[PDB]
């Protein structure tokens, strides 16, 4: 018996009404969601900023009785491109109930940063875990010299980074939990093949995050370009004594 | 799969996931009263409170060919000096955007209008009552005895079972909807073990539109009692018949 929070879509249907819908984000017509602009083919554009958040609110802890959330999170995406060098990555996201895109953020920002703060943890709030594609130093600074998939602690250069590789067209699967005893984030990535990715950072989300946060979804592109397809989320949170 | 669901093991004074109205209110000791009490935590009469989780529930989805099942588990205790002690507490579902009927505190349980109450055409309204209160004059719908009923689109319920009300004690219950089988079922026992059973057969996607919200609603008319929800989880899920 515990206080909790739970929901899941195996497809997102054109009405979504638990769903917030941020900058280009929308549903295709075969029911996968897409994140960043398309043309009047589908093809991906320059320039582009799209996000989700779940409407109803996660509660992080409850000072009252040192409950803090246990958190857990399944999703699948891919990502399409014609390009030689596709940019820039999708996250999930945790952020204040009202988080809206920042501006300057279409590009190695995510659709997370304003580019006068990325860097300033002080001026930020969020928690994302990243799949970063497009890396090239000369404007992703911050960035390792490769793909990744990063844990970025209200920064935009990310805490903790692993070596990752892009695949044009294949659903990756992801698994990330919080545990509040160990004050572990924890991240499983996996293709189709078995082919697999971990990382993890230790950091108390009690001291980065408000106690109340929104959950979900940001990606974006610069000048250079990808589709960013969700095809599948589910979420728990669970308060727990700590 | 596609599902929601939500616990609570208690009520917090702060919830940003409930929708509050009328005269519901969460006590200092983390029981969610949904009618109104004086500053010694007594009964008034002429009171209506309701919750609903803010989440909406989908019944179906056309674009995966899905229908939704349902389970509910909720406790409540009721307390009153009154021996005719009214009027009763409901689990409900009803469209997003309901709110709190004109007339309604009372033998109507903030669920029905009393104009349209009986007038199935006029309302969309799944309700579960625990019903304290029967007399004639006011109640004529009621069986002549405290009941557990199935409300669907009336506050005459389509079927009830005889059930005693046991001052202070909690009221554990189970609520199941089962879409294959177009059925609700109800089940609730007492802290001795004394169970209630209850059972309808109603279609909810004949009845309901495709998105609905989930909660509570309870009334006191003239006669009087506390109506205290002490603990309410909920699951929902997206499946195929
Ligand atoms: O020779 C001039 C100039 O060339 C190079 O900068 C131009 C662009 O190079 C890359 O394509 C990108 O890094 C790009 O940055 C935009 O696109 C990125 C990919 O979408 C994105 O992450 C960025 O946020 C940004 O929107 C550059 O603009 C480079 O060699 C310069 O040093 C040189 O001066
Ligand atoms: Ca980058
Ligand atoms: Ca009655
Ligand atoms: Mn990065
Ligand atoms: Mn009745």
């Amino acid at each position: 018996s515990t206080d909790s929070l739970s929901f899941s879509f195996i497809n997102f249907d054109r009405d979504e009404r638990n769903l917030i819908f941020q900058g280009d984000a929308h549903t295709s017509r075969n029911n996968i969601l897409q994140l960043t602009r398309t043309d009047s083919n589908g093809a991906p554009v320059r320039s582009t900023v799209g996000r989700i958040l779940h409407s109803a609110q996660v509660r992080l802890w409850e000072k009252s009785t040192n409950r803090v959330a246990n958190l857990q999170t399944q999703f699948s995406f891919f990502l399409s491109s014609p390009l030689s060098n596709p940019a820039d990555g999708i996250a999930f996201f945790i952020a204040p109930p009202d988080t809206t895109i920042p501006s300057g953020s279409a590009g190695g920002l995510l659709g997370l940063f304003n580019p006068r703060t990325a860097l300033n943890e002080s001026a930020n709030q969020v928690l994302a875990v990243e799949f970063d594609t497009f890396f090239a130093q000369n404007s992703n600074t911050w960035d390792p010299n490769y793909q990744h998939i990063g844990i970025d602690v209200n920064s935009i250069r990310s805490s903790k980074v692993v070596r990752w590789e892009r695949r044009e067209g294949k659903t990756l699967n992801v698994l990330v939990t919080y545990n509040p005893s160990t004050r572990t984030i924890d991240v499983v990535a996996t293709y189709p093949d078995g082919q697999r990715y971990q990382l993890s950072h230790v950091v108390d989300l009690t001291t980065i995050l408000p106690e109340w946060v929104r959950v979900g979804f940001s990606a974006a592109s610069g000048e250079q370009f990808q589709t960013h397809n969700l095809e599948s989320w589910s979420f728990t949170s669970t308060l727990l004594y700590t």
